[PDB]
């Protein structure tokens, strides 16, 4: 895609800190809105290239031509998208006029995503999930995106990281309007249940490490490997993921090895009220540590009290870290083989050894209503089935139109981001 400037693009500033054994020092960062949320229009006029959930036939006869003829424009972060920053804090509002949610990337500077090497390091952040009811997800996570949004590889992308291009994740999402410097107009099918989205002929795959998939009821920590570590484009049903006719037939693991303390049987650890170890009516600190061999450890802080990840017993596995032993036991007990089929912990560890981009987002779920996170799932399970229950939300909760109507002023606040070697951020 090209660049237009009907609206100036100014990335909201965001400070975070880089830490060593000696201490932490503040870094001047900034955030950028994902290209999919932007206005895409004619490079020569205000005619839309994409409106509602259909593309312009004239500007966008094919994927390459569309990217030459169409630009992304700037974002009114607060006014249009409900995105604001103050110092070290990022606030994302859910519904702002016609807009729902957002997805933001941490930038090193105006042209380049910040790239984090997770291996041997830890990431810490504070979060307020108090205003995230059933059906919402304030997700903070890492993906193996190209630092320049793909410009160096794809000349049809004139916009780059400055306009939030180049997204990929382990779902191999086909809802993206631009991938690899081409549009996704070819094969585009509008969504039956969302006036603003669709599914195209291509998707965009890469490794994903979900630090934080969460609301006030449930939270999950979930690596997802891909057969190719970095970003790759897929075609149609070969993408796998949710919007295909073969979820597991692609090159990524769309399921992940998830650690959700509720799912694992501790249903009084994280939740809304003072009886929970972590009271989600109040902000908390979340610390996630990546050993050099891919073992993931976790602890939390609230009111200055440190809580280790609760120990879980899953088959023969007992412990509180994600590793191949846990992930194999989880598969055995709960079902599925996707995580190991796609390379498992060794394969996601390759992503930890490379650069990954920090993503901060707020969304509802137009596929399955967030039930995978906070209710009983899949629908052909019951509460007895091992691992079926992932939170206390109703199985009728989380319908997007319902939560957008009932809870528009839901919000998440991410703050006090810290990164450095294991042991350094506290
Ligand atoms: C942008 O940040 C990247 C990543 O740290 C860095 O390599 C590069 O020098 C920066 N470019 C400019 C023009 O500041
Ligand atoms: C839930 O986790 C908390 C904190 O580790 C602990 O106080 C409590 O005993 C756990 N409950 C069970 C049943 O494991
Ligand atoms: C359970 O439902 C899933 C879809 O979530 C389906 O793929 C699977 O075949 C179903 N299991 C049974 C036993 O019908």
């Amino acid at each position: 895609q090209q660049v237009c400037t009907q609206q100036a693009e100014t990335h909201p500033p965001l400070t975070w800190q880089k830490c060593t054994a000696s201490g932490c020092t503040p870094q001047q960062g900034s955030v950028v809105l994902d290209a999919n949320w932007r206005w895409t229009h004619d490079t020569k006029s205000t005619t839309n290239c994409y409106d509602g959930n259909t593309w312009s036939s004239t500007l966008c006869p094919d994927d390459a031509t569309c990217a030459k003829n169409c630009c992304l424009d700037g974002a009114n972060y607060s006014g249009t998208y409900g995105v604001t920053t103050s110092g070290d804090a990022l606030t994302l509002q859910f519904v702002t006029a016609s807009n729902v949610g957002s997805r933001l990337y941490l930038m090193a500077n105006d042209s380049t995503y910040q790239e984090f090497t997770l291996s041997g390091n830890e990431f810490s952040f504070d979060v307020d999930v108090s205003q995230l009811p059933c059906g919402l997800n304030g997700a903070l996570y890492f993906v193996s995106m190209d630092a320049d949004g793909g410009q160096s590889k794809y000349p049809g992308n004139a916009a780059g990281a400055k306009y939030g291009t180049g997204y990929c994740d382990s779902q191999c999402p086909r809802d993206l309007k631009f991938i690899n410097g081409q549009a996704n107009v070819e094969g585009w099918e509008p969504s039956s249940n969302n006036a603003n989205t669709g599914v195209g002929g291509h998707g965009s795959c890469c490794s994903e490490m979900d630090i934080w998939e969460a609301n006030s009821i449930s939270e999950a920590l979930t690596p997802h490997p891909c057969e190719t570590v970095g970003q790759t484009m897929c075609s149609g049903d070969s993408c796998g993921g949710t919007y295909s006719n073969d979820r597991y037939g692609g090159t990524c693991d769309p399921d992940g090895c998830d650690w959700n303390p509720y799912r694992l049987g501790n249903t009084s650890f994280y939740g809304p009220g003072s009886s929970f170890a972590l009271d989600t009516t109040k902000k908390l600190t979340v610390v996630t540590q990546f050993a050099t061999d891919g073992s993931i450890s976790r602890y939390y802080v609230q009111n200055g009290v440190k809580f280790q990840q609760p120990n879980a017993q899953v088959g023969s596995y007992s412990g509180n870290t994600i590793n191949t032993d846990y992930c194999a036991a989880e598969q055995t007990a709960f079902g599925g083989t996707s995580f190991t089929d796609k390379g498992g912990l060794a394969q996601i560890n390759k992503a930890f050894q490379g650069g990954m981009v920090l993503v901060m987002s707020l969304w509802d779920d137009y596929a399955v209503n967030m039930l995978w996170l906070d209710s009983t799932y899949p629908t052909n399970a019951t509460a007895s089935t091992p691992g079926a229950k992932r939170g206390s939300c109703s199985t009728s909760s989380g319908v997007p139109a319902q939560v957008e109507a009932q809870s528009p002023n839901s919000k998440v606040i991410y703050s006090n981001i810290r990164f450095g070697p294991i042991g350094s951020t506290g």
